[PDB]
C-alpha cells in the first residue's frame, strides 16, 4: 500500500508544498536501483517453483520431524507439503511485490502484519520460514545490485520473523 | 494512491499471482522514462516562482480586463494578483507531483476532481489557466523526453480545462 513516492506526494499535498530536495533525492535513488530490482523480480518469478521446492526441502532436512510426525501443522501427508510450498510462495510473491515497488510496503502490509499471530495460531515455527528464506537467498543466482535488492528484502522478511 | 506500480501490484495480489509479463512491461515503461520525468520535475520545482510570475503576467496581457476590474473575481489589487499566483502554483505543484509519480494520478486526485466546480463557483475563467499553462509549456526550457514528459502533463491539465 505504501510506496516512497506516494507517501512523499501525500505529505506534500497536505502541507501544500513542493517536494523537498531530500525527498527528490530519495525518489531518484529509488529510480536508480529500479532496473536491478526489476531484474531481481524477474529472476525470482521465473525460478519460483524451483526455489520453492528447494526451500521446502531445506526446511524438511533441517527439521526432520516435520516430515515424520502426523498432525495438521506438519507435512507428513501431501496436503501438508502443499501447504508448506504455498506458504513459501506467499513469502516469495510478496518479496517480488516489494522489489517491484522498491520498498517494504507490500511486505509490511500483506505479510509482516500479524505474522507472529498467524504462526502461533496454527502452530507454525518461524525458524522453518527463516531457513526457507536463507535457502532462497543463497540460491537466487543473482549478481550485483539485483542481488543487493533481493537480499535486502529477504533479510527484511527474516528479521520480521526474528 | 494510484500509480502504474500500485496498479500492477494490486491486480497481481487480488488474484494471488505474480506480476504478469504485460504488467512487468508497463512498469519497465514507467522506469525507462523516470529519468526524464525527474529531470522535468526538478527543473519546474527549482524555477517555480519565475514560471508562476511569467504565467500570471501572460494571463494579464492576454486578458487585460483582469487587471483593470474591481471585484474579488479579478486582479486589480494586490490580493487578486496574489491569489492568481497561488492558483498557478497549485497547477505547477500538482504537475510536478504527476511527473514524479509517472502518471496522471496526482493531477486527477488533487486538481481535476472538482475543478469545473471550483472555476464556476468562484467565476474563474478556465482560459486564464489555459494561457498560464501555455506560458509554462513554452518557457520550461526542457529538452528531449524531459520536455515530452512535462508537455504531456501540461496538455493533460489543458485538456481538463477545455
Ligand atoms: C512449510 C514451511 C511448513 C508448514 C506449512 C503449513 N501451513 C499450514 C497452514 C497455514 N500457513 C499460513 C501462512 C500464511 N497465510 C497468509 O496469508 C500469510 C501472509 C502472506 C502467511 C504467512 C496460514 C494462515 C495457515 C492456516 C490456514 C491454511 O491452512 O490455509 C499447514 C497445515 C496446518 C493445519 O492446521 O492445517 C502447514 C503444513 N508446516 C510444516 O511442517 C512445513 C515445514
Ligand atoms: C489568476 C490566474 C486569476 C484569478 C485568481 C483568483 N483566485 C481567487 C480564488 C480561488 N482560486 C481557486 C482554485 C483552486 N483552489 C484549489 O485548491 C485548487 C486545486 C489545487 C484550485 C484549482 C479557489 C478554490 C478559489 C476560492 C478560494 C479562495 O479565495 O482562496 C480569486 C479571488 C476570488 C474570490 O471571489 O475570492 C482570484 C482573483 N482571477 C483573476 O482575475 C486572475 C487572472
Ligand atoms: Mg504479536
Ligand atoms: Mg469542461
Amino acid at each position: 500500500m505504501k510506496t516512497p513516492i506516494t507517501e512523499a506526494i501525500a505529505a506534500a499535498d497536505t502541507q501544500g508544498r513542493f517536494l523537498s530536495n531530500t525527498e527528490l533525492q530519495a525518489v531518484n535513488g529509488r529510480f536508480e536501483r529500479a532496473a536491478a530490482s526489476m531484474e531481481a523480480a524477474r529472476a525470482l518469478t521465473n525460478n519460483a517453483q524451483q526455489l520453492i521446492d528447494g526451500a521446502a526441502n531445506a526446511v524438511y532436512q533441517k527439521f526432520p520431524y516435520t516430515t515424520q510426525m502426523q498432525g495438521a501443522n506438519f507435512a507428513s501427508d501431501s496436503r501438508g507439503k502443499s501447504k508448506c510450498a504455498r506458504d513459501i510462495g506467499y513469502y516469495l510473491r510478496i518479496i517480488t511485490y516489494s522489489l517491484v515497488a522498491g520498498g517494504t510496503g507490500p511486505l509490511d502490509e500483506y505479510l509482516i502484519a500479524g505474522l507472529d499471530e498467524i504462526n502461533r495460531t496454527f502452530d507454525l515455527s518461524p525458524s522453518w520460514y527463516v531457513e526457507a528464506l536463507k535457502y532462497i537467498k543463497a540460491n537466487h543466482g543473482l549478481s550485483g545490485q539485483a542481488a543487493n535488492e533481493a537480499n535486502t528484502y529477504i533479510d527484511y522478511a527474516i528479521n520480521a520473523l526474528s
